[PDB]
């Protein structure tokens, strides 16, 4: 039934073996769950999704991982009530071309769709839209988890069921098995967006241009930031604003099929851009790359520069850097986002790059920031557990909730939160 298989984050590193579990029949799913808590536990269970997270989440050295994307049927679209019920293999490019032609427009969107939406509910996705539409938990009306008990419950945001809920949003699959989930749609009359571009030139001019009240007139907004330049060029960014159009606001040519599934000079207004056009690792790395993401508490803004200014002066250089001040927080005790700037660097391997990223760690963690589970295989229980201070509420609510430990990953295990 199962098929014993090396397997990694995006970032191909900190490989481990597991035996997958891959079948689209939901009964075996249950049964193999089941069959784990009857061993009493052992090493577990975890589900996997597209594997796009870059960390350790999604994977179980000496256990059970089951991917679910074979689980992908879409089972309801409502275009009333904005609500779509579907299994949690679906991903957010088969929902999107299934739910425009309802007017309906996926949420929250992470720069790539091939993610879950059990990936996109275990990690509490966000977009460039964060600061508007909060992560992708925020637009979750319902959910069904498998349990270590082998039984499916069905979960909501405010019921009884509340703190399972909230802690399956963010919980890295370490609640249960996301069976299925009911989404709130967002409404949209077209597929396109209408955005605002603007250039910074320092550090200081990205930080106003995001302070001076103008995010708010914006629900999409994201920058390309320069993070190897000295000071004062350090910091400067090309800043990407907008919201979906209206009909009345398409050219003429695109108004006919309005839904349609798909430096200096960088100032512009009113531009209109499809998805793909208004918004490595893989490929070359863990021999290349390490990918670093973090947020700092917006009233930390000096503690933010001081970051950066230590990163540009490392010697370490990311030009691939995407800078966002997050917007308000929702309920789940591990979700990543907190109000806060925002900031995705991504570092060549290099000699003395570990030490480097164990110092930042510090410093996010001091400012009172945190890391993603989504971005890290390298970073400490003792690290993860400070920068967020719900965990023990977060690790009480598990420990009710999978008594035998059913449910583990390597990440789990690093971070000490089995
Ligand atoms: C190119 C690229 C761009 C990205 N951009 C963004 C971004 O803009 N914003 C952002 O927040 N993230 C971003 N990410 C990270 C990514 O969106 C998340 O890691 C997401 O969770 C990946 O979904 P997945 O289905 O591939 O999950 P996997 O990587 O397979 O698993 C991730 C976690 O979800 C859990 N999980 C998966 N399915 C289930 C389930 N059915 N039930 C319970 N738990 C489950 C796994 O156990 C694991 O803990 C990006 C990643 C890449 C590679
Ligand atoms: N980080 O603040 C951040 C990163 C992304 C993102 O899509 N990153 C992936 C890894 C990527 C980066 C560069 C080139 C290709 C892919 C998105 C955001 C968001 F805030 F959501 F816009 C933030």
């Amino acid at each position: 039934t199962t098929t014993a298989t090396r397997l990694t984050g995006w970032g191909r590193t900190a490989p481990s073996v597991a035996n997958v579990l891959r079948t689209p029949d939901a009964e075996m799913i249950v049964k193999a769950v089941a069959r784990v808590a009857e061993s009493g536990g052992g090493r577990g269970a975890i589900a996997r999704g597209l594997g796009r997270s870059y960390g350790d989440n999604a994977q179980n050295g000496g256990g059970l991982v089951i991917d679910m994307t074979p689980l992908n049927t879409i089972h309801s679209i409502d275009a009333d009530t904005k609500l779509v019920d579907i299994d949690a293999g679906v991903n957010l490019d088969q929902l999107m071309k299934a739910a425009l032609p309802f007017g309906l427009w996926v949420p929250v969107l992470p720069g790539t769709r091939q993610v879950t939406v059990g990936g996109a509910i275990a990690c509490d996705i966000h977009g460039k839209n964060h600061h508007s539409a909060g992560s992708f938990g925020n637009h979750v009306r319902s959910m069904d988890l498998l349990t270590a008990d082998g039984e499916i419950r069905h979960l909501t945001p405010t019921g009884e069921d509340a703190e399972l809920f909230w802690a399956t949003v963010g919980g890295n699959g370490l609640t249960g098995i996301i069976m299925r989930a009911t989404i709130e749609m967002t409404p949209t009359s077209t597929a396109y967006f209408i955005a605002d571009g603007d250039v910074t030139a320092s550090l200081d001019e990205t930080i106003a241009l995001h302070s001076d009240g103008s995010e708010a007139r914006y629900t999409y907004s994201s920058a390309w930031f320069d993070a190897i330049s000295a000071p004062p060029k350090l910091g400067r960014a090309a800043v990407s604003r907008g919201r979906l159009a209206t009909v009345e606001q398409l050219p003429a040519k695109l108004r006919s099929e309005p839904l349609k599934f798909d430096r200096k000079s960088g100032t512009y207004r009113g531009k209109v851009q499809n998805l793909t056009q208004f918004y490595w690792n893989r490929a070359y790395g863990p021999a290349g790359f390490l990918q670093y993401q973090f947020v700092i508490p917006t009233e930390a803004v000096d503690e933010f520069k001081k970051i950066i200014g230590v990163i540009q002066a490392s010697g370490h250089y990311s030009f691939l850097n995407v800078f966002k001040l997050f917007g308000p927080r929702n309920q789940a005790p591990l979700s990543f986002p907190i109000p806060g700037w925002n900031i995705c660097v991504d570092f060549p391997i290099k000699d003395g790059l570990g030490k480097f990223v164990s110092e930042l760690d510090r410093r996010v963690l001091e400012f009172g920031g945190r890391l993603y589970t989504a971005k890290d295989s390298r970073t400490t229980a003792e690290t993860f557990h400070a920068m967020y201070p719900r965990v023990d509420e977060w690790i009480s609510v598990r420990r009710k909730v999978d008594p035998l430990r059913v449910f583990a990953s390597d990440m789990a295990r690093r971070l000490e939160l089995l």
